[PDB]
Formats: C-alpha cells, structure tokens, sequence
C-alpha cells in the first residue's frame, strides 16, 4: 500500500469510528476521544479500547482489555494479521464485552 492510500483509508475509518461512537445511544455511557490522532474509547467500568495508526507499516492497531490486534487492508477490509478476523468484528466483540451491552454497527 502507498502512504497516500493509507492516509485515505485510515481517515475514512477514523470518521466511521468517531461517528458510530459519538452517535451511540444505548443504556451504557461510552465516550470516544481523539488525542494526538489516537482514538480512546472509555467504558463505565474504567476499561478502554485504543485505536491507532502505525503509518510506516500502513497498519491500524487495536488494544482492548483482552489483547492487541494489528490490521492490514485486504480486499477492502481491515483484517487482523494473526487471526484473519475483521476490525469491525473484533471492535464490536470487545466493546460489547467491555460495556456489558451489545455494541453493534452492522
């Protein structure tokens, strides 16, 4: 992947995360903030999910209460290098776990 294409794709993903999280209207209090370009999602139990760019690698990285996951773009989706699982599946599973409430954007 090119640097420019990474900036394009990562900017799109950032917007989609920010909108989905800022639009959240479930029972739980969930906050998303952007600091130094890094997105942090915080939950009521004090846990967090952190999403950042690894620009020289053209990867997006995800840190949850349960682990870390590094993503490359494969056929129009961000895919976890280790497991093959998608970014949105992993993010929704972790947010649902950490909120104690379904967090779904399908």
């Amino acid at each position: 992947m090119n640097d420019s294409e990474f900036h394009r794709l990562a900017d799109q993903l950032w917007l989609t995360i920010e909108e989905r999280l800022d639009d959240w209207d479930g029972d739980s209090d969930i906050d998303c903030e952007i600091n130094g370009g890094v997105l942090t999602i915080t939950f009521e139990n004090g846990s967090k999910i952190i999403i950042n760019r690894q620009e020289p690698l053209h990867q997006v990285w995800l840190a949850t209460k349960q682990g870390g996951y590094h993503f490359d773009l494969k056929g129009d989706e961000w895919i976890c290098d280790r497991s093959g699982e998608t970014f949105w599946d992993l993010l929704e599973q972790a947010a649902t776990q950490q909120a104690g409430e379904t967090v779904s954007f399908r």
